[PDB]
């Protein structure tokens, strides 16, 4: 669609980056974001970094947003998706972390759709 191709191809502008920061800030304020605010502490999960190839967290994405690391929205969505995919890969489905990933990913999808709608 218009938004799917924009998402893949349209370079992110400074104006886009205001929208990206708003989305990230709203995730960081969400009640269910607590497991994802900061990198996974190895002492919470001793085998985590031997298993998870590309860790991700909201503080690392905040740094990348500040530095204009992302050229396309697809790259931003991929980093965010890693947070939730890593969590569901490593944890059982009845884990509170896994449940937080399900709730926060649905919230991110709601916010991401709003952001894509306003790029016009
Ligand atoms: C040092 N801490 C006890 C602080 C509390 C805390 C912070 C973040 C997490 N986040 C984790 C942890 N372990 N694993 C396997 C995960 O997947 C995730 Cl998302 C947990 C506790």
């Amino acid at each position: 669609s218009t938004e799917d191709a924009m998402t893949v191809l349209t370079p992110l502008t400074e104006k886009d980056y205001e929208g990206l920061k708003r989305v990230l800030r709203s995730l960081q304020a969400h009640k269910m974001a607590w497991p994802f605010l900061e990198p996974v502490d190895p002492n919470d999960a001793p085998d985590y970094y031997g298993v998870i190839k590309e860790p991700m967290d909201l503080a690392t994405m905040e740094e990348r947003v500040q530095r204009r690391y992302y050229e396309k929205l697809t790259e931003f969505v991929a980093d965010m998706t890693k947070i939730f995919d890593n969590c569901r890969y490593y944890n059982p489905s009845d884990s509170p972390f896994y449940q937080c990933a399900e709730v926060l990913e649905s919230f991110f999808v709601q916010k991401l759709k709003g952001f894509k709608a306003s790029r016009s």
